[PDB]
């Protein structure tokens, strides 16, 4: 285990009048500069420096200056200025101010990080004025984002200040003469203070207000400080911009704010929403499509559909501009959606005919042509599904609850092709596969219920249970096998249940409401056999009643309004897929919106126009 | 797509020192009148006028004055007075102030509409003083009432002011010397400012308070301004008065207010409720029956029962006066309701006897007389239902959930007459129709459960499910046919399910709790047949459990108090129908209430007396 960062109780580990580490750590933690007065002479005589291993905590590299800054009284410690002076007077080739922790838990942590976290502006000035490097990165495992004891803030001093909500510190780090911070500076993950603010977001009303106020403030500060730099166009090492990371992470509160952002006055160029005209309850705005429109690779639309794993995903697609943008893409695409459904219906009708009236193991030529059409249709679907899974490869397995139709379309195509292979091999097992393929092909027809709102919102309200059906079956099949062996073993002796599979299927019938209690008067232990069947029935009815109740509690503890939101996400995934066109013929992707000058920095952007009517909001504005 | 009404970003389309449109639109949008100083000379030299196509936006006809009024700074634009002066000085045969948009989206929109919407009283005065026509109608598709981007306010300047809650503007438009507005003036739909206020209503607490305050204020203003005009007696082009339109539209908050309206002092003639005497918790009021009592065609009672499609309909019939009026009409009618039920019981008893003991394909004469009575009874019911559907023709298909008994009474009569026709033709299919008619005739008996409160409120709480029964059957019958073809196809091969209909009916039994899992040891693929039946059962139980849960969520998310309200609406529909009498004998409709002088304008009205006891309200009035 790593040592505590500071402790009143446990001493730091080991792993002319004398001035050892424990003497030094005692004076600086008490804060009494007059007791430091032998130290320069001792160091000089020995040729030792305060950076040396003998003066650190052995396991971390934590120095006397870090010890001093961990121990502040009313934001001050009178040792810091003398101790820094002694380092300068010593002639150390390294600088004490820039010393860092070397432990795998606290790696790169420095006195400046501690000063900022202790909220002492005086110490921040005092360190920066004495040559503190404002770009050292606290990159150790305590500082990385994961489960358990950690605090991610980015890794830089400016990013800590921002995430700790210290505006005085942030402005001093940016504006100071000695070593000004950079808004462009980046951590070991490529995250810039704007990315760090997106990562610390939690979608809570308070955290959101802090994050939004610190994000906007820094963006305004950047407009003054570094006017030639687009701070929101800088990408992580995963090639995400702060808006794209807010989408990936599912930080809906900050995502909404960035996407909708509007300012008047000198900061207008920092807007993404530009209000165009109002009339009564009608508001028309232009929205900036930059990095949002599916025209370009790795957009927020593709990230929300494919790369995000947040439960928030459906809530994100119903925000403007995305809600109107996706509606326009759907209105353009919907003819191709019903054409695809028509082709699938024709294929499934030909499949149904070819399955239904087929000989036992002109009309023969029509049956052969029918087999050929379903073989070709099965190959075509197989290729299309293989291309889908290959195109998704970097983010497969994100959401089975959105993906499962793509697996079942693959499965139906595989069994169709395999059945037609076995039919060419003339082997009787082809008929089972063709019939099982017909069954999946009819069930797969439910995919298209998303293409109509009436059937799309009903299907989404329902399609709740298929996750619970497994948990039931797995638990129950364990009861089933135990009672099945017990029945077979007990039925061997004469004065039914002949095999484990036979007995399991009888016990299954008793579960699904098809049971048959009677005295089995053929066999010796008929009373004990009846006891087992009674016990099995009662335990099964308990387990079913438990399942029903568990499920019903999650029905009372539910909100109906998600149904429309989840249906919009299904249409979004459909739109984004079919905007590519088919595996055998790529689509020309045209850009949405139009290119307009929104001001001067010439600030020209692809803007999408959105018209919103809001009687409630407008009436609140009246006298 | 139509252009934006105004844009900072997109220039208006095209489709002596020079003074083109872009020079002109630039000066007036900036608001700098000194830059306008060449324009008169240029226009004069060319013989051009500011109304001409060259100076408009080409696609809309939007003029420089509309551009000027779209761009107000602190409610002003210093260009307007110079620009109007230049139009007068030009000698234009048209007047710039009265220029209007010609686009199909903004048709008839004018500078005065924009000024009012921008809430600039100064511009309204400045336009009216320079000859603005206060009766131009904004009738384009943006201004009509429909789905998507629009704002209906009526179409007139006075109606916009009222719906935008501008009392200063409303009074100035009414009272000014130059061109006074008319409270009687009417839009392209016949709607007068009072109708427009009913159309903008939404039944929300805030919208209702605005609408009510603007309606009452205008009605008081009309009493002063145009004393000889009954503003509430003016009809739409659909022949509806503002009260009747509030009923049709289902605007229950404004409907209640108009219906119940009471004033003391100089405005007393504007009342519809007149308080008569109070004693402790007892209040007696007269209510004005004008346009409310079913005596006259197209009353609010007939509109609520027949012509309204709002979910609010049941809430509207329980307001006074209507609640006591309908109770008095029911108390008068109820003998005829039970007489009709007695005749239907006698017919259904004779039908039951004649169906039950009938020969295979004196007592014979009694059976023939029984057939004649049910033929005549079936003809009589057929005619009565045909007359009902013809009388309803303008508003059939409003509410199947209120109408369905009128369809099922028609259906039973058709099958009865047709069965007796086939019985005269001596063909064996008559017995199925007579028996199917008997079944419907017994189910139709449930209609009369509304005639008693004990059975009327119980039936209404229940009769929830019949809409969900279809959605279940349709989805489920698609699973059924897919598995049915699959079973038939798989059962053809020997070592049950012989036909698609046979297999479908077996799979139906498995759904309704009558299933039969067994190894079908007669046929080759018995294991795969059992796999299909297991899969079918499990998918069916998932689909049933989904339906049960969906339905149960709409049971927790429900309010029981609607039951009594919906039963009153059923009695209202019954009352209004039977007040006509029968298809073979029209009823004399007597008027309700009595003719009383409620004041002097002699203000004599048909008043209905209502007595209400309200301990709770009265006790709040005590010290
Ligand atoms: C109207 C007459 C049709 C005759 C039958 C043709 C074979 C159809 C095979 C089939 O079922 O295709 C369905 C497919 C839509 O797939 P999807 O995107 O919904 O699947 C995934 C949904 N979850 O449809 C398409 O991709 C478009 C149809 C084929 C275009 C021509 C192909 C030419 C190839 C050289
Ligand atoms: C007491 C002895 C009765 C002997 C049987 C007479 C035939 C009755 C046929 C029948 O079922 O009539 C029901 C009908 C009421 O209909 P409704 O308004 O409830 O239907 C719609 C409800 N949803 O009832 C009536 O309209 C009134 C009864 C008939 C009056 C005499 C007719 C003379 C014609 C020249
Ligand atoms: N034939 C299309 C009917 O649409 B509906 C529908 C039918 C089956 C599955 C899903 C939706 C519908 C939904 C609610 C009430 C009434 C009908
Ligand atoms: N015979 C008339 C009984 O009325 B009740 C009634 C019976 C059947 C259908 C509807 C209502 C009733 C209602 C609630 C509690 C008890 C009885």
């Amino acid at each position: 285990e790593p040592p505590p960062m500071e402790s009143p109780f446990q001493r730091e580990d080991r792993n002319p009048d004398r001035f050892d580490r424990d003497r030094l750590f005692s004076v600086v933690s008490r804060g009494v500069p007059e007791e430091l007065t032998g130290l320069l002479e001792y160091l000089r005589w020995n040729s030792k420096y305060l950076t040396d291993s003998a003066y650190t905590e052995g396991s971390t590299g934590k120095t006397c200056l870090m010890k001093a800054v961990l121990n502040l009284q009313d934001g001050v410690n009178a040792c810091i200025m003398p101790l820094l002076q002694i380092d300068k007077d010593s002639g150390n080739p390294k600088l004490l101010v820039n010393a860092q922790c070397t432990d795998e838990f606290y790696q790169g942590h420095s006195a400046l990080h501690i000063a900022i976290e202790k909220r002492s502006l005086q110490c921040v000035k005092l360190l920066v004025e004495n040559g503190a490097d404002v770009h050292l990165r606290a990159c150790g495992r305590f500082f990385q984002k994961h489960q358990g004891t950690c605090f991610y803030f980015g890794e830089l001093p400016l990013s800590l200040a921002a995430c700790t909500k210290q505006w005085d510190v942030v402005t001093y780090l940016l504006e100071n003469p000695h070593q000004p911070a950079s808004l462009e500076a980046t951590d070991s993950l490529g995250n810039t203070v704007l990315h760090a603010l997106v990562m610390i977001a939690d979608n809570s009303p308070e955290n959101s207000a802090l994050v939004i106020h610190m994000y906007d403030g820094l963006l305004q500060m950047g407009a003054r400080l570094c006017p030639t730099v687009q701070l929101e166009e800088i990408s992580n090492h995963q090639g995400l911009t702060p808006l794209k990371l807010a989408a990936k992470e599912g930080k809906i509160e900050i995502f909404r704010h960035i996407l909708q952002r509007e300012f008047s006055g000198p900061y207008q160029p920092l807007s993404r929403k530009f209000t165009e005209w109002c009339y009564g309850p009608v508001r028309v705005s232009l929205y900036d499509l930059s990095s949002v429109d599916s025209w370009e690779k790795n957009s927020v639309l593709e990230i929300i559909a494919f790369h995000c794993k947040s439960p928030n995903r459906h809530r994100m697609v119903v925000l403007e501009p995305l809600n109107k943008l996706l509606q326009e893409k759907w209105d353009r695409l919907v003819s191709r959606f019903f054409f695809n459904f028509a082709c699938y219906l024709v294929y499934m009708f030909i499949f149904t005919v070819v399955a239904y009236h087929q000989p036992s193991l002109f009309g023969e030529s029509m049956l052969l042509l029918g087999h050929i059409l379903i073989l070709l249709g099965g190959i075509y679907l197989l290729l299309g599904q293989l291309w889908y899974f290959w195109r998704r490869r970097l983010f497969i397995w994100i959401s089975f609850m959105d993906s499962y139709f793509e697996i079942l379309f693959l499965l139906q195509a595989l069994l169709t092709v395999l059945s037609q292979v076995l039919r060419f091999m003339e082997t009787e097992w082809y008929l089972p596969l063709l019939v099982l393929s017909l069954v999946l092909g009819w069930l797969n027809l439910l995919y298209y219920t998303r293409g109509f709102q009436h059937t799309g919102i009903y299907s989404v309200m329902i399609q709740v249970i298929l996750r619970d059906l497994l948990r039931f079956l797995l638990v129950y099949l364990v009861f089933l096998f135990g009672f099945a062996v017990a029945l077979v073993s007990l039925s061997r002796e004469a004065r039914p249940y002949r095999s484990i599979l036979d007995a399991s299927l009888e016990l299954f019938k008793f579960t699904i409401g098809m049971g048959e209690l009677a005295f089995q008067e053929q066999l010796r232990f008929r009373g004990v056999v009846l006891l087992l069947l009674l016990a099995y029935v009662l335990l099964t009815y308990v387990l079913l009643l438990n399942m029903l109740i568990a499920l019903m509690s999650e029905t009372v503890n539910h909100v109906a309004d998600n149904s429309w939101s989840i249906w919009k996400l299904q249409k979004a995934i459909s739109v984004l897929e079919m905007e590519n066109g088919y595996w055998w013929c790529r689509r020309k992707k045209h850009r949405e919106g139009r290119l307009l000058k929104v001001g001067t920095r010439p600030d020209e952007r692809w803007c999408f126009r959105v018209e919103e009517v809001n009687w409630a909001a407008w009436e609140k504005t009246l006298p």
